[PDB]
């Protein structure tokens, strides 16, 4: 379909908070190691004052901390969700389906991704590398999209409605049952992966 409206609003929501794009990659790479990430550690890595790291993170109100106040989730997370994101043997999680398609390129690793169809509970899995997906099981796997909303934390506006599905027909039936989500649409995981690729492209250009 026409995906420009989705990319454009996702890029905008991200660029709405200055520095987000700059903090994102270095934090995903740290979280990908499997251990909580200190905010002070993050500030050294960005060579930023602690204040700027703080302001960026308090915009993502979904940001997860542990009991020591260390970062344990930002897109990628150490706390179980229904999207499993395995790098090496390390079993990490993602907040949404599209995360699992865009993060491999940002952290430069290949992930073994798994979840369950949000319509039927069926197991889904795929391997996502920085440049391609492989081992798509079942082959017809789909993803839901909605129009990202402006002036709202990204997880809560957009990708809480961004799931995997066993197939496009199964997903379209699920989607017809919902009709109060702006821009609700179903795409193949291949098309989803392409959106992710275009998002990442603009995203990287936005870094300093
Ligand atoms: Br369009």
């Amino acid at each position: 379909m026409k995906l420009a409206p989705y990319i454009l609003e996702l890029l905008t929501s991200v660029n709405r908070t200055n520095g987000t794009a700059d903090l994102l990659v270095p934090l995903l790479r740290e979280l990908a190691k499997g251990r909580p990430v200190s905010r002070t550690t993050l500030a050294g890595i960005l060579d930023w004052p602690a204040e700027r790291v703080a302001a960026v993170l308090e915009q993502a109100t979904s940001t997860e901390y542990d009991k020591d106040g260390n970062i344990i989730g930002y897109g990628l997370t150490l706390r179980e969700t229904s999207y499993v994101f395995e790098i090496d043997d390390r079993r990490l999680y993602a907040w949404c389906a599209l995360d699992t398609l865009i993060f491999p390129a940002l952290i430069g690793r290949t992930a073994r991704v798994s979840s369950h169809c949000a319509a039927t509970g069926a197991p889904v899995s795929l391997t996502v590398s920085p440049s391609e997906i492989q081992a798509v099981e079942p082959a017809g796997m789909a993803v839901s999209l909605v129009l990202p909303q402006e002036a709202a934390d990204v997880r809560q506006s957009f990708c809480c409605h961004v799931h995997f599905f066993a197939s496009v027909p199964t997903a379209e039936d699920w989607a017809s049952k919902h009709q109060g989500l702006e821009g609700l649409a179903i795409v193949s995981v291949h098309e989803a992966f392409g959106l992710g690729q275009e998002f990442n492209r603009h995203l990287l250009q936005t870094m300093s």
